[PDB]
């Protein structure tokens, strides 16, 4: 039921973030194949239409509490398109799980007590869209 859709990086994207992840010596990384943004985070299904862009060029770490009460360390960054997406499903009817759609790229969904902040540039390049149904319980 429901519908999530993410988008997938380029190779060169996915280098950066690992680098990132290297740098920043992160517990829990996300590992490549699971990393990602998401555009759609909606308890009802509706019919999105999956799409070289350049879709980010920075972002800011930020701490997002998980589910579970983890600590997750996220790339949250302004994207035009990514919050234009989002605005597509919203026009469909799908839902959303906060007041605010803040793109962001999670770099680890579990960061125990350390803390973070920074501000980095990294190209953010989009391979692909996917969607599939809400799956509440996913972990990397
Ligand atoms: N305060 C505040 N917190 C925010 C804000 N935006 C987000 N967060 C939180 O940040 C957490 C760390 O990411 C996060 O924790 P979750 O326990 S709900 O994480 C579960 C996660 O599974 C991912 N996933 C992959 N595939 C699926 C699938 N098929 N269905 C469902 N989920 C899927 C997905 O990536 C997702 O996280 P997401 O953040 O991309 S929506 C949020 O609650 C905000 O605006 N404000």
């Amino acid at each position: 039921s429901g519908l999530y859709v993410a988008a997938k990086f380029s190779e060169s994207t996915l280098d950066a973030l690992e680098e990132l992840q290297r740098s920043l010596k992160l517990p829990n990384p996300v590992p490549r194949d699971k990393l990602h943004t998401t555009i759609v985070y909606s308890r009802v299904n509706v019919p999105y239409k999956v799409a070289s862009f350049e879709i980010a060029d920075k972002g800011k770490l930020t701490v997002f509490e998980t589910q579970s009460g983890n600590r997750a360390l996220v790339l949250e960054m302004d994207s035009d398109y990514l919050s234009a997406r989002h605005s597509y499903a919203k026009a469909l009817g799908a839902s959303y799980d906060y007041p605010d759609y803040r793109p962001h790229i999670t770099l680890s969904y579990n960061i125990g007590v350390l803390n973070f902040s920074g501000e980095y540039k990294v190209p953010v390049v989009l391979d692909r869209e996917y969607s599939e149904e809400l799956d509440l319980e996913w972990s990397d």
